[PDB]
Formats: C-alpha cells, structure tokens, sequence
C-alpha cells in the first residue's frame, strides 16, 4: 500500500529550476515564489504538502527561509543546493535539522521523481493529523 498520483509542493526559490517541470509534467500542482510573506499565508490555506527551498543561489536569507519552514513543521522540506555547498557546515545544518532529503541540480528524472515521491506517504499522515 502507497500513494502515487502526485499533489502539490510549494518552492520558496526564485529562479526558474529546470527540475520543475519535470514534476509539472508528471502531474504537480508547483506553488512556487520568492516573497516570504506570501509563502506563509499560501501554506497556511495549502495545509500539508512537499516544500522545495531552493537555497542554491545566495538568493534568499537562509534566515528568512528557515523562519518560514521553522513555522510549518508539517511541511514535507527538501532542499535544493549547489554540489559546492555541500562542502559547507551551515548548509548542512540547516537541511539536516529542517528538511528530510536534498538533491543538486543535475539529476535524472526517475532519480528526482522518486525522491519526491517518497514523501507521499507521509504527506498523508501529515494530513491524518494536520486538525491538531
């Protein structure tokens, strides 16, 4: 027993990320922004999904992020870097205390959709309890 047709993820990223439409594609509903204000009033209505923070560009406040994913616990939060900062602690302490799972620019399409897809299963349970 476990879940495939894909629901909906919110990217607090700017940019346009290739590996994007690889999900647009298969079925995602892509909530995507750069506004951090939007994002927390979107997730409050959205409730449960996938989050992708793209920290990849020194494009947001790695403080604004995690203040946002540190307010929706119940987001289902990976995160998406640079190779090269794998190589630094913070960027490794962020994900590993905020996110479930990474991923690096470029990726194989089965290899991104599976890593996301790993996440339906909990998304539910997520949304069992999400009434809290």
């Amino acid at each position: 027993k476990m879940d495939s047709v894909p629901g909906s993820l919110v990217v607090v990223g700017g940019t346009y990320e290739p590996w994007l439409s690889v999900l647009e594609q298969v079925g995602w509903k892509c909530h995507q922004c750069a506004d951090l204000r939007k994002v927390d009033a979107l997730l409050e209505d959205i409730g449960p999904c996938i989050g992708i923070v793209d920290l990849s560009h020194d494009e947001f406040s790695l403080n604004g992020i995690a203040n946002l994913v540190s307010t929706h616990k119940h987001v289902r939060w990976l995160a998406f870097i640079r190779e090269q900062q794998l190589s630094s602690d913070t960027i490794c302490q962020f994900i590993v205390n905020f996110c479930i799972d990474f991923f690096t620019a470029p990726i194989p399409d089965a290899q991104l959709l599976s890593t996301i897809g790993h996440q339906l299963g909990m998304l539910k349970l997520e949304k069992k309890v999400w009434p809290t």
